């Protein structure tokens, strides 16, 4: 019997990283899952996001450990598109226990007293708007089922402190605490708990791209001897199953009165 | 001489509330005013909001004071207008110090799962959108002044905590904390100093009217203005329903002034305890 | 199969009955022997009662019935020589010492900062925060010496993150751990050994299911049962619960020492039912 | 003008020299009288010259010559009767007591938390976090007992909001104070008593500015100069500065006890050049 045996999850930006590490993570332990991601290559946009293609190979990995799995190219901005695919989830699947609002845009890197609105605006949109359209086409599904559940969204450590050149992202992560503290206390009476995951730096292709590099200073080594300078413990950055681990204890049985909270998984970056 | 003598500060929401008394609060203490508010009705807000007439009278108090005042009627979602009115001001009066991000929109109330996307997108726009666009357009006439400057965004108590029925407005407020973290990590090498101030309820519109007091009071058919006082008192620690206008004002000229000149990154509450239970 | 903490060796200290118990019986159950101390006495100026010998002898037998070993003893984590004594001598019989769980504590006695004598300010000071301090100190030798890393989790409160009336010296205490938390992290990290804190809101044992704290929740009514406590417990949780349960605690703790949580450290987790929201 | 604290009195303690003498002196020119104290002795394990009788004398020359009246003596804030007995004889003598500033304190000397002996751990514990604790008690009856309301200040760090290494037990007991600062707060805030906290980064005063802090600003250099210690300090705040000055941390207080910040209660406020935000 695994940890979310019988469950459904509901989980954005599903196609690679921590959004498919978090769908075979919790297939693995028993959930089926609605997946979305955008699947193409957004205005404004400089390094190669996700393809239809990978969230195919997502699907495959899914099925391939004995789970369905319902998926649709979806832009988590386009509040109609998100209710028709959750809603036709549920139609499939039967129920929605658990709610992972990962997918977010990373910031191009512009001083705010330089940035143009469109650049700010279109990351509040994606990384904040989003994250509360995900939650917001997802609970009454929830709720439905009269079973509690959870929903958790993945912030930052920039949800929590600030950071040179990245404002608008900075900016999106903290405006989600304030989403999930409030809907943690409008939905704590059904039983749904709604908490945060801040990860620092995962190894993914939101991290690991030569722009990242210049970022931090240069080769991927250049980069790691300097991420591991902002890291307590000896390490450059985490791995998507170290998200995906404090996840799936999130949403477990042994996590069941946990609600309202942060959890940094970031090697000790937040104490300097 | 006054604590922001031969400063200019810049002052969204200015027509009345909050914002009309940090505009007299400075200009009490030296500092000529530009002044916007977007002076008109806006779609989908059932509370009357500022008029023109109310703009006037910021003004008229302001030059009763014997201070200078460039004011116009302003969204602070409207980016280029933003950036005509604060060049405009700096303009005619010649410099910019102080930019006290205020404007703002109450939430109506509506549970987060029930919630419709303009609703939930019309107060990120304003709240938090606007307030970096306040931000933006005011920083480039701070840097070319050379003698440093104050930027002070309004959140609220919801900006560090959640609220029940408002999480709209929460979300906005929450999102100012990054927002100034980010602008005072960018701008403190060049002297300018962003912060925050927190309060928790404050005597002016947006807080006295019927529909506030039956969200203090649901368990009540009309609740009164005392039967709201009862319920806002328990928030508080000090014995205190709300803080005035002046309260907030005077915490922001405090971290405006010379005596607050290493102060940076802060969020102050000005909130009577509330946060403390 | 390998248990979470298979084969490993925690150190827990307030054993003798409720978290630290839990405590002790989880992570033998996943694999781990246990040091457990608890000073098993009545100390001066303490209201509530304390564990007994007998209740310390009651964590040892279920311990023992999870086919592990554990080494028990009666110190006070204030005696900064009996409790090197008993580490050190923990250590020589089980070979090493890899998690240590800093949990015995004294509840507040309910009185205003400003009517408090200095005695009774100290000694909450003297047990839950430096205690605490005591506890990691002996240890942290032990694990180093091991070179594996280590975890060491200090139980906190959600009053080691905001006020409450009437128990300050705890209020105080509990907040120093933080402290003491992140300042450990950052010394340790470099060595691998992570330093966490746990923040439960109420939780069901004998140090909060008492008369006193009935009446201290109450103060509307003039002799308060459990269930009038539950009443007003319930209303300051957000989930609708008036407490979490040892093993709440002891879940959250096996996360943060296991394998799942290798890169947490410097956190304060709280497992409060959602209080800390409002 | 009447000052900000005119016809008011402040019970300060640590003023002898450095942010205590300048409280004493900006109240002062403010209106307000002051019961000063400062323990004037070297106290064992401290390596660095503490105050002097002479310093405190420098105190009181400064404040009578801005035409206040100040009752100064020589008290350690860990003797509760000594402390009890010298704000009962200032507010005799002074009529009234409307303001606290427990800013009397030990610098770490810097020692790992797992080699660091118990004799310097609870010290240092007892000195900051106890004394500042002795500090609003023996005052607070007196400010109760005006029914005008008052306001208490602790003088925390940014090492009371985050940890660092080498400084464990001074950080331990700064994050002591703002449970203190909390639960003080709401028990006495329905008599209109505010409670507060500042938190300086850096403050030019002997306690910052000598060689061994140098050293450990700068533990990549032999023999690191002020200039050395500047540009490290620099490093870490936001603003261009490498410490903030005593009048800094006193004219943030001014503003919490003055009218201007009458409902301002339960706060800490970093004076600190930003550098809390990296
Ligand atoms: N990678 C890091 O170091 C790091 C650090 C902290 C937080 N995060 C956060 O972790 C989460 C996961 O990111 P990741 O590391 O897996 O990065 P990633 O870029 O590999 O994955 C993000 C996925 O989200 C999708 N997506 C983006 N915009 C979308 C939209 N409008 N609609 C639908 N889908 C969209 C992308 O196509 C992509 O597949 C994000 O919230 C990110 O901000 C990442
Ligand atoms: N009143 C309270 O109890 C309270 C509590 C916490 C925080 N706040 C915050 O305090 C600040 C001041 O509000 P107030 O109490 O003075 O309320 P108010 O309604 O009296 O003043 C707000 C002003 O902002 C103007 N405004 C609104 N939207 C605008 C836009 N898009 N562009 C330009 N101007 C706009 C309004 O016309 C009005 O004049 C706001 O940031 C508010 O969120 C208020
Ligand atoms: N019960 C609650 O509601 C609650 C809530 C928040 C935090 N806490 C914390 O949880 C932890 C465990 O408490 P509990 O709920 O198991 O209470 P408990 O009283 O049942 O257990 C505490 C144990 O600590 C022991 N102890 C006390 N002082 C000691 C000393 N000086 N030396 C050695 N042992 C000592 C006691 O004998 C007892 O066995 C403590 O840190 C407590 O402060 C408890
Ligand atoms: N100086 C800094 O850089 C800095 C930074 C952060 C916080 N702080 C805090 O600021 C406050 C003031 O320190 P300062 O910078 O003025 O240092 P300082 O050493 O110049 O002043 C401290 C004063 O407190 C007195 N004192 C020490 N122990 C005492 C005791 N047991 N009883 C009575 N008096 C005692 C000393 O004799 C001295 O006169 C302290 O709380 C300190 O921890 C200082």
């Amino acid at each position: 019997a695994g940890k979310v045996e019988g469950k459904v999850a509901f989980i954005t930006g599903a196609a690679r990283g921590q959004g498919r590490s978090h769908a075979i993570t919790l297939a693995r332990e028993g959930a089926d899952i609605i997946a979305i991601d955008v699947c193409k290559q957004l205005d404004g946009v400089k390094l190669p996001m996700s393809t239809p293609d990978d969230l195919a190979e997502t699907v495959r990995q899914v099925e391939a450990l004995g789970r369905r799995i319902i998926a649709s190219q979806v832009d988590v901005r386009d509040f109609d598109a998100m209710q028709a695919a959750v809603d036709d989830g549920v139609t499939q699947l039967g129920r929605l226990d658990i709610v992972l609002a990962n997918a977010a845009l990373a910031s191009e890197g512009t001083r705010l007293n330089r940035m143009d609105p469109k650049t700010w605006r279109d990351m509040i949109d994606v990384n904040l708007n989003g994250a509360w359209i995900t939650a917001r086409v997802a609970i009454p599904h929830i709720m439905a089922g009269k079973r509690g559940g959870s929903i958790v969204f993945t912030s930052s450590i920039g949800g929590l402190r600030g950071a040179e050149n990245i404002g608008n992202y900075i900016a999106s992560k903290h405006g989600l605490h304030g989403l999930m503290r409030t809907m943690a206390l409008e939905l704590g009476p059904r039983n749904i708990r709604v908490n945060i995951v801040c990860p620092s730096s995962v190894a993914t292709p939101m991290l690991l791209n030569e722009p990242t590099y210049r970022m931090f200073r240069p080769t991927v080594e250049d980069f790691q001897v300097a991420s591991r300078q902002m890291h307590v413990l000896p390490i450059p950055y985490v791995e998507p199953a170290d998200i995906s681990n404090a996840i799936l204890f999130l949403v477990s049985d042994d996590a069941r009165y946990i609600t309202g909270v942060s959890l940094p998984v970031d090697g000790g970056a937040l104490l300097k």
